[PDB]
RNA sequence: GUCGUGCGU
């Protein structure tokens, strides 16, 4: 009774967090303000990550500002890198809420959906009286503009005649609000997205409250449970693994508390989850995957649908529940998306009486669709999504309890990201990681400076020593020869036939390897003047040649359907490379060869990987967040069969890294020289070339 | 100095 009381009662707490103090202290911010921190306070005030912390209200007061610098550099960057579109409000009556404004305004529906506004944005606003209506309107005007105030998008509401009634949420101490005068014009822009933030910094509150907190602020995972050796080698011949993933499967379920799983690339980490899931169903129960990339959630959703195994072998299909939106979802798990399943589920006078009869339909289709998400939520045994989508507001308000939570490559993810799906009663948490992967994305290099980007998983296995994995079962081994001898010094053994089952009919051509190094002798990359980002056209050129003689090769022969991959490890690099690809090839891009970036591509796994060195410009003479032997390796991980890598020798000698694998490349004879053409005997100059650069 | 991200009404 008591004890159920205080459950529910911590449960609401976590769930529901006062998040004013956030707006509070993030509004006061100054948007003009060109500094990588948020004000001038000391810098003494920011402390790196402790490793050991003595109770939670500690690791709130260092957590707290190290959160402050990440969000304020995201916001700087957003201001830079990203180019809304500004549109313009009319100022209606502020009414007073705690130490806060909400400002009334009419906008144009047209305009809110043009720039993407919705309930959990954030905006800056302007007043500009010398500004030209027919002058075009950007963010550099609003950086040159010195009265800019941050707002919050608290609700968008649709009134007659296509007018949103939108509301604005300001601190009150802000001068700018004097220029808020009634019927007046301001420019507003959108800034960036609130909402990762916003489950942060509930997160970050409500650990207080957290069965794990203990565990969490001593960052010593609960001791190993001694378990019979007859039930480790049964899981091991029911699920076909190895004796380490058996052994780190049933430590890990038989033991409570936090879980940690360290497993190279290629030693079935993923394969690994998979039959702790399965385990955990055969011995009514809902567990919880977290991602913190939506590639590895949507390769965890196609390895699910194919079936799950339990102890006697037989395999058996649960129901699973993608928490996320269509766009970011791949396509093939399309179908396992709530949306798509709740669909599935269901799918004068008298002018007044017939939108009184409309109003009623569609509150009863809301209402359908709302019982129709319960449903599936109820039913659905497993929910796999990503960190931040962890804590969607569908799950809040359904208050279902997850007992047992996953989360996938938690190296991946910084301590706020991977404790977010912990607010859900989590009791047993098992992280599956490599330190050696990219690092979590953190914008800030001050933040990483202060330990801010050391994930939870890292500081776990300071403390105690994870379960270790030693065996590949997917990188070749002539691919895994360099990387294993390099980033791990060894400690990664190859399996027992992975030569002989990687064998392609491709790598009997010369051109084609199954690990090569391919030289562009002429090839620059330009760097865009918003973005920052370069991309070089020859790149994708030879990319697309190469693809197009591999299909031309092993067109019928092979279907590559799924099988091809291209990371690179910019952005714009990428969307070029995609764009240039449906514009050659056409509609079979989107299902024969795939595109991603090192990061987003972290986890995922093709037959043929092409890893694209956007530095191929010696005149730069740096090679960029390259340099770092993280990034390298998870490129390098990516392949099973066939690794090609593009990029301009000259540039990428200057790093010792690059310069240590060019030389391992030429030990093995594997590095080639390409440009554009080089492929094609109609074009001589490519062959005239490639002679005079021998 | 540039790599990620959350929602569908
Ligand atoms: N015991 C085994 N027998 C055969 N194949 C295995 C075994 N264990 C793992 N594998 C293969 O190795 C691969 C492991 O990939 P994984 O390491 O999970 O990728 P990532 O590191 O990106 O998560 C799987 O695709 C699986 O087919
Ligand atoms: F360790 Be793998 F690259 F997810
Ligand atoms: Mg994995």
């Amino acid at each position: 009774a008591e004890l159920a009381k205080q459950e529910l009662e911590h449960m609401r707490k976590r769930l529901n967090v006062d998040m004013n103090p956030l707006y509070e202290i993030i509004l006061q911010w100054d948007y003009t303000r060109n500094s990588e921190y948020p004000d001038d306070e000391p810098i003494g005030n920011y402390s790196d990550v402790k490793d050991f912390f003595n109770s939670p209200a500690d690791y709130q007061k260092v957590m707290k500002p190290l959160l402050l610098l990440e969000s304020w550099q995201g916001l700087c960057s957003s201001r830079d890198r990203e180019d809304y579109k500004p549109f313009s409000i009319i100022v209606g009556n502020r009414t007073a809420v705690s130490d806060f404004y909400d400002v009334y305004a009419s906008v144009a529906k047209q305009v809110i959906q043009d720039c993407g506004i919705s309930e959990s944005d954030l905006i800056v606003m302007a007043y500009l009286p010398d500004f030209r209506p027919d002058k075009r309107l950007s963010s550099d005007d609003f950086k040159k503009a010195q009265h800019t105030c941050l707002a919050k998008v608290r609700t968008l509401k649709n009134t007659k005649g296509g007018n949103v009634d939108v509301t604005l949420r300001i601190h009150r101490n802000h001068s700018f609000s004097k220029f808020l005068t009634l019927r007046s014009e301001i420019y507003c822009v959108k800034v960036m997205q609130m909402t990762t933030i916003e489950r942060e910094y509930s997160t970050l509150e409500g650990l207080e409250y957290y069965d794990l907190v203990g565990q969490i602020l001593q960052a010593k995972p609960s001791p190993p449970v001694n378990v019979d050796a007859a039930e480790i080698e049964t899981v091991k011949k029911s699920y076909k693994l190895n004796t380490s993933q058996a052994e780190a499967i049933v430590n890990s379920v038989s033991k409570e508390g936090f879980s940690l799983i360290q497993g190279p690339p290629g030693t079935g980490k993923t394969k690994t989850i998979l039959g702790i899931i399965g385990y955990f169903l055969s011995t009514k129960q809902k567990i919880l995957i977290c991602a913190p990339s939506n590639a590895a959630v949507d390769e965890i959703c196609l390895r699910l649908k194919s079936g799950v195994y339990d102890k006697q072998g037989h395999q058996f299909k649960p129901q699973l529940v993608r928490v996320g939106r269509s766009d970011v979802v791949n396509v093939a798990i399309k179908d396992l998306t709530l949306e798509e399943l709740v669909d599935k589920r269901i799918g004068g006078r008298d002018r007044d009486e017939m939108r009184e009869k409309n109003s009623v339909n569609y509150r009863n289709r809301d209402l359908d669709r709302r019982n129709a998400q319960a449903h599936i939520l109820a039913v659905s045994d497993i929910i796999c999504s990503t960190l931040s989508g962890s804590a969607h507001d569908v799950l809040a308000t359904m208050g279902i309890k997850f007992d047992t939570v996953i989360i996938d490559e938690a190296c991946q993810c910084t301590e706020l990201s991977s404790i977010i799906p912990l607010r859900y009663g989590g009791k047993r948490c098992i992280m599956v990681g490599d330190p050696n992967q990219l690092p979590p994305t953190v914008l800030s290099g001050a933040a990483s400076n202060f330990k801010y980007n050391q994930s939870l998983f890292v500081r776990m296995e300071k403390n105690s020593s994870p379960y270790l994995l030693d065996v590949q079962y997917r990188m070749h081994p002539s691919i895994s020869k360099f990387p294993s001898s390099e980033f791990y010094q060894g400690r990664l053994k190859d399996g027992p036939g992975m030569d002989i089952l990687n064998k392609r009919p491709w790598h009997q051509l010369e051109p084609l390897a199954p690990y090569k190094f391919f030289d562009i002798i002429s090839g620059r990359q330009e760097q865009n003047a918003k973005t920052m980002s370069y991309t070089n056209m020859e790149e994708i050129r030879v990319a697309i040649e190469l693809v197009d003689y591999l299909f031309r090769k092993f067109d019928n022969k092979i279907d590559f359907t799924g099988k091809i991959g291209i990371i690179s490890p910019y952005r714009e690099q990428m969307q070029k490379m995609r764009k240039e690809f449906a514009r050659y090839f056409g509609g079979m891009i989107n299902k024969s060869i795939d595109f991603n970036t090192i990061d987003g591509f972290q986890g995922q796994e093709k037959e043929i990987i092409l890893i694209s060195c956007v530095r191929a410009d010696d005149t730069k003479s740096s090679v960029g967040f390259l340099k770092d032997f993280r990034r390298m390796n998870v490129a390098l991980t990516r392949a099973k069969t066939s690794i090609w890598v593009l990029g301009h020798q000259r540039s990428l000698a200057k790093s010792k890294l690059w310069r240590d694998l060019i030389e391992d490349a030429k030990d093995r004879s594997c590095l080639a020289y390409a440009c554009s053409g080089f492929l094609d005997p109609r074009n001589n100059r490519a062959q005239s070339i490639l002679r005079k650069f021998n």
